[PDB]
């Protein structure tokens, strides 16, 4: 038979069986989790004999008993055929040969699970006799694998082995000690070491056999050709993968019949050709998106969202129209359209804001006419001119750097002095101690002098140095400049430390800036209200709005409404409201981080039913109803202040379903006691006259430690990601955080929260099932604060806009729209559905097989509506698929003969005999996948030359994986510039130096290489630890978030760890770190196929033998066939040199490349300085057929001066100015469009060859 057998083997060994299951079923369940956990040390499951029997009697527990649906057993069944969870198992595998073993100083006499209790070891299960003593960075660290049993006054870790029998006690040891609210408790497993090197199949990953040979009206034949061999999901895939073969057949047998001709009222109604927007119940996916690994870990959240409601009273067709629908085009489309606001200074008292405009009282624009008919009838795209102010801005400024500065300077200065009708002014900053000292100069020069002084010292200060700390002698100039027109007040001279100029106007400049918060992460400028970030480049953001103001007041002078008594710039600030709440009014207005407030009270069955609620009084109307979740600490001053002024919220309005879930500081301190002081006198609340009243209940209590209060808590908190003693307010799900004082949110913004959540979510959730026909299902605050939660998770996009390429997450209702006949149907589960994969795919197309194939997979989970279209594609010259696709995905637990872990691999039968066909790796953008198990070729597959070869049609080539990415992204504060040039070792405790990848100018690329681990990020000492520091390793988002200041990075799954940290500089130096303040020479080379291999050898022979010197060998591993691996260290001992490989990988933002010979080029010179680490200098690479006779020491020995680089690297200047990494953006601008390359590793360094060195 003629097949190539191709498997995929991960690096790392296998983990146990019972815990692969254990992990799958129980993920995220804080007591599913702890339950699969007790009937292997009951009987149950320590009874199995095989690996089939032990699957087993999990799915019959996790369906009968009450864990998991039979609409997810499947689903199950599939994680657990792809071997999902198998990396998490290895991080405690990793954890305890990396930080358990370090502090695990003594013998293992045979206590299989050695305890861990207050900082030491004790092998007996009754303690009080130890065994060992603990060390540095202690265990205690609440890694996210070993779930939190409850809590406690004393913090305990076990390290279970559940393959051993004599886990069954030591686990139940500790399973009482938390039960009587004593201590807590959480699982970490341990090594088995009886485990054998049992290879890690991995699946999940497709096999492509393109043709080299590929160039000596088919996708409308092959079209039609569907729906005419009567299958309609079997017989497309039967297609996808042998395309380049079947094409003949497209000639045989009535394979035209145009019958789908007049079904094309497709494009010219909803898409366009030559694309597939894979639909996902509402939302638009991408390719990063739409894969194996990087889809299921997304099909959760969805279902968890559906059937929300299907409990409320709806169906997943009446949710699909509900989501998609014209109302949820305001999840998104709401936020970003931003609020009134007030800053009028004369709530300070009129100090605090300082003007260069002066528009009606100027003595420069009388040249216009003072009325306000002027620009009701104006035209042009430009600005209408008039003497009157209309438009507002207000900048704040941060006087001791020079960044801020330079903006009144030039930026305001400019705008003046070119007569734009609007008032341009700025606050004096007083934050970081000197720009305050600099801050009364301003305010004694234009008080005490005039205009003139203070704007010409500002400028005169910038244009000469730019004071850091406030100079007096060029102060003195500016007083013997402009001493005339002392108006006001007259002189005080050189020492400003007075009751006016020093104290008034300084502490009311805080006062503004606090009242609309701007001091901080986002220097926020202000402009007629409404907010403006200037945290990267605010020109854009004011200047559209800038054009878009006057035409909205030309609107209410058509109508006459402007009055001729009426103030222009009191205009905009009529609705505005006194004090910006940026907890309500984030600075990204795309950002409402909500958990699904549905979630969370249904599954803690003590904890949201012990809490002190006040029900919206069933006295008032529907749309008052709204959950507002108040969690907070209230034994601190600033926790049960928030408590009364939400009761008193209440009070007002009889739409608050108040929540007052107790978050104690204090751990020992049982909770339960706290909220049975406010559970007692719930019967009468919210019916006190002061605070006072509300302070003497709370110690009027002493009631009895509830400990099964506390455990229930520790399941949600977890849940829903929360920090104890600080404190967050909730409304139907929205948090806001971190509320440090019970100031940031009074009760004047209770009700300005009820008025923007109102506005965007709380009214539209209504609408949009009134014209539905499901308003029945809005059971008081209840069900609308669930609807309010599910639509905030559809305006969520799983990748924050900017980074991969947008994604932007919008939800309508166009899909399904389109005749449905031809090319149309609805294979699986229809009506009774939970996934609706409603599709539109092309059959031409270079990644579509791949989708028809995953599809094809997630088709099998029970109850899926995958609806499927065809769209016939006719833009094409040359062969659409230059490939063979199969991929590898299965539903069933793949089992072998006595119930072993079977593998998923790949096969080709009856494929073309006289083709070459490159075995490449389309798998998951996070895999150093490498060729290590093979004896034929990579470049070279015709089935022919191998049925003599190696005597049969068959091959045995296995590929391998061996890395897990850790992808990741680097920003600034304030700016969010890139921070390129510094370097970082990431490390963990057992393995220091041990990888270093640079940042790069593309939004601070990183990518380490690593396997399922636990690690942490060091800045090497060269320039880093002097000009740059990291406050956070951004592990959890963009964010930030009170609880992410993790400078500590795991992995355990297969799309890497997505970080974005949050990297900022130390105050004062701007001073790149890109420019300064073994062996003496080496040598690379490219190598893909076993002929490609011969003739770079005899290179590296006739170069270790001409020269009188060392050199080392940098080749790349992956496009080496497993023939060349056993072969080098062979030369390296006899000739005397040495090997050693490097790799790298093509982020999410690059241009990939389809044959594997553009790719190469790719890597060689664009990835050049990064694939070798810090610790090398020179590198010689030399073409794969060259001959050294030279001595290579007048290779090293060069000088170069400015030149970075047949080739000459120079990791100093490679680094100093980064040529690698401006080609990157260079290759960027030279790779969208064909046009300019015949090559790309030796026709892009030569383009800018006056610009970019040789």
């Amino acid at each position: 038979s003629p097949s190539i057998n191709v498997a995929l083997k991960a690096a790392f060994p296998s983990p146990p069986y019972l815990v692969e299951l254990l992990e799958t079923a129980a993920s995220d369940n804080t007591t599913i989790y702890y339950s699969l956990l007790d009937r292997i040390a009951k009987g149950h499951f320590a009874e199995a004999t095989t690996d089939k029997a032990l699957y087993e009697k999990f799915l019959e527990v996790l369906r009968d008993d009450g864990h998991m649906d039979p609409e997810a057993l499947s689903a199950f069944k599939l994680a657990l055929s792809l071997r999902t969870a198998t990396p998490r198992v290895e991080a405690h595998y990793q954890y305890y040969t990396a930080t358990v073993e370090p502090s695990l100083s003594g013998t293992q006499e045979g206590c299989d699970q050695w305890f861990l209790i207050d900082g030491e070891q004790y092998c007996s299960p009754t303690l009080d006799t130890s065994h060992g003593k603990v060390k540095g960075e202690d265990q205690l660290r609440t890694l996210p694998f070993d779930r939190k049993f409850c809590v406690g006054s004393r913090d305990v870790i076990l390290y279970a082995d559940i393959t051993s029998k004599s886990f069954a006690p030591f686990h139940e040891v500790a399973m009482d000690l938390a039960k009587k609210g004593k201590a807590s408790y959480r699982v970490r497993y341990r090594r088995s070491p009886s485990h054998s090197r049992e290879s890690l199949s991995v699946n999940g990953y497709g096999v492509e056999l393109v043709l080299k040979r590929t160039d000596y009206a088919l996708g409308m034949k092959a079209a039609s050709f569907v729906m005419q061999s009567e299958k309609p999901f079997e017989a497309l895939l039967k297609l996808t993968q042998d395309f380049p073969k079947y094409s003949n057949s497209l000639g045989s047998q009535n394979v035209s019949a145009e019958f789908e001709a007049e079904h094309r009222g497709n494009r010219e109604v909803f898409l366009p050709e030559g694309s597939n927007v894979l639909w996902l119940n509402g939302l638009h996916l991408i390719d990063r998106q739409i894969q194996p690994f990087g889809l299921v870990d997304l099909l959760t959240r969805e279902r968890k969202l559906i059937k929300s409601v299907l409990d409320l009273g709806l169906t997943g067709q009446q949710a699909v129209d509900l989501l998609g629908h014209a109302e949820v085009a305001h999840a998104k489309s709401g936020d970003d359209e931003p609020r009134r606001f007030d800053w009028r200074d004369d709530i300070e008292e009129g100090q605090v804001i300082i003007w260069l405009n002066n528009l009606e009282k100027d003595k420069r624009y009388k040249s216009f006419s003072p009325s306000i008919w002027v620009l009701i009838h104006h035209f042009g795209h430009g600005l209408p001119q008039i003497r009157r102010d209309v438009f507002n801005l207000v900048v704040p400024v941060d006087l001791t750097k020079a960044d801020d500065v330079k903006i009144v300077v030039e930026g305001l200065l400019s705008f003046v002095k070119r007569l734009i009708p609007v008032r341009f002014g700025f606050v004096p900053l007083t934050p970081t101690g000197q720009a305050i000292d600099q801050a009364k100069v301003v305010y004694y020069l234009l008080e005490n002098y005039g205009l003139a002084a203070a704007t010409a010292y500002l400028e005169k200060s910038y244009e000469e140095q730019s004071t850091g700390q406030p100079n007096e002698r060029i102060f003195n100039e500016v007083i013997k400049d402009k001493s005339l027109r002392p108006d006001g007040v007259e002189l005080s001279f050189k020492d400003i430390f007075i009751s006016e100029k020093h104290e008034k106007q300084i502490h009311l400049s805080k006062h503004w800036v606090e009242r609309l918060r701007a001091g901080g992460d986002v220097p926020t400028v202000f402009f007629d209200g409404f907010p403006i970030p200037r945290e990267d480049n605010w020109l854009r953001v004011m200047n559209h709005r800038l054009m878009q103001d006057l035409q909205a007041l030309q609107q209410a002078g058509y109508f006459g409404m402007l009055n001729e008594s009426m103030w222009l710039p009191g205009f905009f600030l009529e609705k505005a409201l006194s004090r910006r709440n940026t907890l309500i009014f984030p600075e990204d207005k795309n950002e409402l981080t909500v958990l699904n407030v549905n979630k969370i009270y249904i599954e803690n069955h003590d904890l949201m039913s012990k809490v002190p609620v006040i029900e919206a009084s069933k006295e008032s109307t529907r749309d008052d109803w709204a959950a507002l979740t108040v969690v907070a600490d209230l034994d601190d001053i600033e926790g049960q202040e928030l408590v009364y002024y939400a009761l008193r919220f209440r009070k007002s309005n009889d739409g608050v379903r108040l929540d007052i879930v107790h978050n104690p500081k204090d751990t020992s301190r049982s909770p339960s006691v706290l909220a049975q002081r406010l559970k007692s006198r719930e019967d009468k609340l919210l019916d006190f006259t002061r605070f006072l009243d509300l302070e003497t209940a709370l110690e009027t209590g002493e009631f009895e430690p509830d400990v099964a209060y506390d455990c229930s808590l520790a399941n949600f908190l977890a849940s829903s990601n929360m920090k104890a003693g600080d404190n967050f307010v909730i409304l139907n799900g929205r948090v806001l955080g971190p509320i440090t004082s019970a100031d940031d949110f009074k009760k004047e913004d209770f009700e300005v929260f009820l008025q923007a959540e109102r506005r965007t979510r709380i009214l539209p959730v209504y609408k949009a099932l009134e014209d539905l026909g499901l308003d029945d299902k809005v059971s008081g605050p209840l069900s609308a604060a669930k609807l309010t939660s599910v639509t905030a998770l559809s305006t969520i996009s799983d990748l924050p806009q900017g980074i991969f390429d947008n994604a932007p997450t919008v939800r309508t209702t166009l899909f399904k729209q389109w005749n449905s006949t031809y090319t149309s149907f609805e294979v699986g589960d229809a009506s009774t559905a939970t996934i609706f994969f409603v599709a539109v795919i092309n059959p031409a197309s270079e990644i579509g097989q791949r989708w028809v194939a995953v599809l094809k997979v997630l088709s099998e989970l029970e109850g899926v509506h995958l609806r499927v279209f065809l769209n016939p594609t006719v833009m094409i010259e040359e062969l659409p698929v230059k490939r063979f696709y199969r991929y590898v995905l299965s539903s069933s637990p793949s089992f072998d003969e006595s119930g072993k872990v079977k593998a998923l691999s790949a096969r080709f039968t009856g494929v073309p005999r006289e083709t070459l066909l490159v075995v490449g790796m389309d798998v998951p953008p996070a895999w150093l996948v490498t060729s290590k198990v093979a004896v034929d070729d990579l470049d070279n597959l015709r089935i022919k030359d191998i049925k003599a070869k190696r005597g049969t049609e068959h091959v045995e080539a296995i590929y391998e994986l061996e890395h897990i990415l850790i992808e990741g992204h680097s920003r600034e504060i304030p700016g969010a510039h890139a921070p390129r040039g510094v370097q970082l070792v990431l490390e963990t405790e057992n393995n220091p130096h041990f990888a270093d990848t640079i940042i790069m100018a593309n939004l601070g690329y990183f990518q380490f290489k690593a396997n399922p681990g636990v690690y942490n990020i060091r800045l090497k000492e060269g320039r880093s630890s002097e000009i740059f520091t990291l406050e956070s390793v951004g592990a959890k988002g963009w964010g930030p978030i009170p609880g992410d200041d993790n400078t500590e990075v795991v992995l355990m799954d297969f799309q890497g760890t997505t970080l974005y940290p949050r990297l900022r500089r130390k105050p004062g130096m701007e001073e790149e770190d890109v420019l300064e303040p073994h062996a003496e020479i080496n040598i690379f080379s490219v190598a893909s196929g076993h002929l490609y291999e011969r003739m770079l050898n005899i290179m590296m022979a006739s170069v270790m033998h001409h020269t009188n010197h060392t050199v080392k060998f940098w080749f790349i591993e992956q496009f080496l066939s497993p023939s060349f691996k056993d072969f080098i260290p062979h030369m390296a001992a006899e000739y005397g040199f040495k090997y050693e490989m490097v790799t790298y990988k093509w982020p999410h933002w690059l241009r990939q490349q389809k044959e594997k010979q553009r790719e190469i080029w790719g890597y060689k010179i664009l990835f050049l300085d990064v694939l070798f680490p810090l610790s090398l200098d020179k590198v010689i690479f030399v073409d794969a057929d060259q001959i050294v006779r030279t001595d290579m020491y007048d290779l090293v020995e060069h000088p170069l001066d400015g030149a970075p680089y047949l080739y000459v690297v120079d990791l100093q200047r490679f680094r100093e100015l980064a040529a690698g990494d401006r080609l990157r953006q260079q290759y960027h601008a030279l790779s969208a469009d064909p046009n300019s390359l015949a090559n790309l590793d030796q026709d892009l360094p030569n383009h800018m060859q006056f610009t970019i060195p040789i």
